[PDB]
C-alpha cells in the first residue's frame, strides 16, 4: 500500500535579495514515484533572515508552492515536514547585484484545459517575470513592467488572452482561453518596452 516516501522539490536552494520573494514547488511522492496526498508544514529556522509560507495552507494536496520572503541578509534553511519525512532547503538572502538576466516563471502547470468539466478546474496559466543578478539571485519582480502578447493574427487555432492582475503591489500575468478551436502550444512574447526578453509556450489541452 502507498506510503509517503519522498518530499520532492524543484529547488536545491533559494537565492533571494533582501525585500524580494521567491517560490519553489513541492510534490509528495510514494515509494513507487506516484503522487501522494498528504499535509505539509514549512518552517524557517531563522525568521529574522527569511520567512516562509505554503499554498492551500499545506493541506489536502500532493503538490504545493512554497514562498520564501527575504527579510535580512544571512543564510538559513526552510524545513518542510510531513509525518516522519523531512527536507531542509538552503536559503541565502543577499544584498543583490545589478540585473544580469531574466527568468520567465510558470507558476501553475502551464496548461489551460478547454474541457467544460475538468476537476479541479484548470482554466488559466499564471506567469511572473523576475530580474536575476549575475550570481543567480532574484533581485526584482518585474511582472508589472513587462508586456506579454501572443501572435496578432491566429495561425494555429489556439487563442488566448493575457492580462496583468495586480493587487497589494503584486502582479501576476494571467493567461486564459479566448475561443481556441484546437489544442496545442501558443508562443507568448515577453517585452520590456520595445526590448524582447524571451518567449514562453503555453499549452491548451482538452481532457473531455
Ligand atoms: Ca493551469
Ligand atoms: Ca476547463
Ligand atoms: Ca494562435
Amino acid at each position: 500500500n502507498p506510503v509517503l516516501e519522498t518530499i520532492a522539490v524543484d529547488s536545491t536552494g533559494v537565492s533571494v535579495a533582501k525585500g524580494q520573494k521567491a517560490t519553489f514547488k513541492v510534490t509528495l511522492k510514494d515509494q513507487y514515484g506516484n503522487k501522494f496526498t498528504g499535509n505539509v508544514n514549512v518552517t524557517s529556522d531563522k525568521t529574522e533572515t527569511a520567512t516562509v509560507s505554503v499554498s492551500n495552507s499545506g493541506i489536502g494536496q500532493s503538490e504545493y508552492t512554497v514562498t520564501v520572503n527575504g527579510v535580512a541578509e544571512g543564510s538559513t534553511t526552510i524545513t518542510i515536514k510531513s509525518g516522519t519525512k523531512e527536507v531542509k532547503v538552503p536559503v541565502n538572502v543577499v544584498a543583490g547585484g545589478p540585473v544580469a538576466n531574466y527568468q520567465i516563471k510558470v507558476l501553475d502547470d502551464g496548461k489551460i484545459d478547454k474541457s467544460a468539466t475538468e476537476s479541479p478546474a484548470n482554466n488559466d496559466v499564471q506567469l511572473k517575470v523576475y530580474a536575476v543578478d549575475a550570481n543567480g539571485n532574484i533581485v526584482g519582480d518585474i511582472t508589472n513592467d513587462v508586456t506579454i502578447t501572443s501572435e496578432a493574427t491566429d495561425t494555429n487555432g489556439v487563442i488566448v488572452n493575457a492580462s496583468k492582475s495586480t493587487a497589494n503591489g503584486d502582479t501576476v500575468y494571467v493567461i486564459t482561453d479566448n475561443g481556441s478551436k484546437k489544442v496545442g502550444k501558443e508562443t507568448l512574447t515577453v517585452k520590456l518596452g520595445t526590448v524582447t526578453l524571451g518567449t514562453v509556450d503555453v499549452e491548451v489541452i482538452d481532457t473531455t
